[PDB]
């Protein structure tokens, strides 16, 4: 049985587009993950610590037989494959793979929260997410993505 999940990908170091492309390929090659939809890529001003490089961000849909914890392990392993050495959450990274949605399920473990608890105020997530998942309901707000998305001029088509 397959679970439909959504991942948020980001990169702000080096050849960002190549790193995101390779990440998608790696994710698709794991047993138990198939990438089923890919959003457009956006160039986005860094949010939070603003004095670091501009990001590329996108979202992907996957179909998965993995548990949410196994999925998290795969996401983290993919960052390691793309040589993410920096671990400062506020700082730059070659690759970030975030679990945005895991079916309509919700979990808030000390170190795994899904739906991603910050997604609803991030245009660098909601814009590419709305591109592929406009009618998907975000379980915490009980709103469809298209009803959460908002205009943000710092998010540009790449
Ligand atoms: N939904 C989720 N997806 C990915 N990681 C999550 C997560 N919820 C919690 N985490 C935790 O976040 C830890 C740190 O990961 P980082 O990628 O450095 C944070 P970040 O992605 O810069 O911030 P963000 O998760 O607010 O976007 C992971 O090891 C994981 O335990
Ligand atoms: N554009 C862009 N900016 C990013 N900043 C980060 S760190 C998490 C975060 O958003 C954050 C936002 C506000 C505060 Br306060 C602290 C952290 N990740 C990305 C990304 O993927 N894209
Ligand atoms: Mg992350
Ligand atoms: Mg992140």
């Amino acid at each position: 049985h397959m679970i439909q999940a959504y991942l948020g990908l980001g990169s702000n170091i080096g050849d960002r587009e190549s790193q995101l492309n390779d990440a998608i390929k790696i994710l698709n090659e794991y047993d138990g993950i198939s990438v089923s939809n890919i959003s457009p890529i956006y160039e986005t001003a860094p949010v939070g610590y603003t004095e670091q490089p501009n990001f590329l961000n996108l979202c992907v849909e996957i179909q998965t037989t993995l548990t949410v914890l196994q999925l998290l392990e795969c996401c983290l392993k993919t960052e390691e494959c793309l040589h993410r050495i920096r671990k400062e959450r506020w700082g730059p990274r070659t690759l970030d793979v975030d679990i945005l949605l895991y079916g309509e399920e919700m979990i808030d473990l000390p170190k795994l929260s899904v739906p991603h608890p910050r997604m609803n105020e991030r245009a660098f997530v909601l814009i590419p997410l709305n591109d592929i998942a406009a009618n998907v309901v975000e379980p915490r707000s009980k709103l469809k993505v298209k009803d959460l998305v908002f205009v943000d001029d710092s998010v540009k088509r790449y």
